[PDB]
């Protein structure tokens, strides 16, 4: 952030502060699993109360509403619980982020205040699909509740979203999580030890396959596990893959891929057999499959399997630098925690004899949460899709919006 103005250059003292942060948390029976995210804010919310903020409203979002209100679903208010213990200062909750009752309790605040609003993608225009006058409309609200901006929220810098690049304030600074991230990124990105393999799981399949062309330009090997795995194993193997995650789209891309792999010399690590599970469900009924015999009709691939593991296994005994995003099953469900738990034990032995090892995103550091990881791995991000982002080499949209010095 060397062009850009930061949080430490920039002028609080007696100025509203109104800061995206990303406060997009796991939640798992209605209740935080993984406080990660909203802690790794602390230290910019801390520093501006610290230097004379008159106040600071903190903005995110929370898992993918679509521009309708959900707070059944998708509420910030637990957070808001959570941040008082974290912060030592109490947090006024607001019931919606835009306009004018949120802007009269963010107008003239007791010195002090902190507020956080409601689910930015409670609304259209934060995405806005999911309209050109209200986005314009929706940007100015969010620009009256601070007469500063920061952006803290690395894990969503790579969305172009209206309260990331659009708030229009004359000082939009990066907070020191988005300084602390772009920071360890740059330095292991610079001249990554090699072999350097790439590990891609998770969930979203439709965004995140698309990063994948520009990763073969940067890495040794990629492994393509999780719900990623079966729209490639479908393509290329003909597999049957029942009611597993798919994405047509993505599909249509993914022998170029191999393509490119094949000529980048970059080995590919998908697995060959699985979980399954008869619904998407913690106490579904359970099975195993291969990539020979299919996934029956009607059950979906929710792990990988043994011989899946020592495939990665081996893939991790090669690296010599790692990142990982994206869990390899749905760890969360302990029926399918198996691969996710295997693949982190061999991320930690990595690591004990030397590998730089990058786990990052909201439900990947999750997993160093359950099994006790945080500090038997290199550097865990808040970041996921956000890290892989700038694997690729991209300057994220969050940080280009940042005033220049
Ligand atoms: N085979 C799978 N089918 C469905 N979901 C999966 C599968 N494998 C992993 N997941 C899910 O991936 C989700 C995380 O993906 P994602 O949100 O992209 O990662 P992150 O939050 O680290 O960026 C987890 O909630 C996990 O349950
Ligand atoms: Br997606
Ligand atoms: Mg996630």
């Amino acid at each position: 952030l060397s062009n850009k103005l930061t949080l430490d250059k920039l002028d609080v003292k007696g100025k509203r502060v109104v800061m995206r942060v990303d406060f997009n948390v796991p939640m798992k029976n209605n209740q935080i699993t993984n406080n990660q995210r909203i802690k790794a804010a602390v230290p910019s919310i801390k520093f501006c109360l610290d230097n004379g903020a008159k106040s600071v409203v903190l903005m995110s979002h929370l898992g993918r509403p679509d521009g309708v209100p959900m707070p059944d679903k998708y509420s910030l208010e637990p957070v808001a619980v959570e941040l008082k213990s974290l912060l030592g200062k109490d947090v006024l909750f607001l019931k919606d982020c835009v306009g004018p009752e949120v802007e009269k309790a963010c107008a003239n605040p007791a010195a002090g205040s902190v507020i956080l609003l409601e689910n930015l993608r409670f609304h259209v225009e934060e995405e806005g699909k999911g309209e050109p006058a209200k986005i314009e409309a929706f940007r100015a609200s969010l620009s009256k509740l601070g007469d500063v901006y920061v952006n803290d929220a690395f894990g969503t810098a790579h969305r172009a979203h209206s309260s990331m690049v659009g708030v229009n304030l004359p000082q939009k600074a990066g907070g020191f999580l988005m300084k602390k991230e772009l920071n360890y990124f740059a330095k292991a990105l610079e001249s990554p030890e090699r072999p350097f393999l790439a590990i891609l799981g998770g969930a979203k399949v439709a965004d995140k396959i698309q990063l994948i062309n520009n990763m073969l330009d940067k890495v040794n090997e990629m492994i393509i596990g999780g719900g990623m795995a079966f729209t490639f194993l479908k393509v290329l193997n003909n597999m049957e893959i029942g009611t597993s995650l798919f994405d047509e789209e993505g599909a249509k891309i993914v022998k170029d891929l191999m393509s490119k792999a094949e000529k980048n010399g970059v080995k590919i690590t998908l697995p060959v057999d699985f979980v399954t599970a008869d619904k998407f469900d913690e106490n579904a009924k359970t099975g195993q499959a291969t990539v020979a015999s299919g996934i029956p009709a009607g059950w979906m691939g929710l792990d990988c399997g043994p011989e899946s593991s020592k495939k990665y296994a081996e893939a991790v005994t090669r690296a010599k630098q790692i990142v990982w995003n994206g869990p390899v099953g749905v760890f969360e469900w302990e029926a399918f925690a198996r691969g996710t738990k295997a693949l982190m034990d061999e991320v930690v032995k990595a690591t004990s004899r030397g590998c730089i090892t990058i786990i990052g995103g909201g439900d990947t550091a999750t997993c160093c949460a359950k099994w006790n990881t945080e500090d038997k791995v290199s550097h865990v991000s808040t970041g996921g899709g956000a890290s892989l982002e700038l694997l690729e080499g991209k300057v994220l949209p969050g940080v280009d919006a940042l005033s220049n010095i």
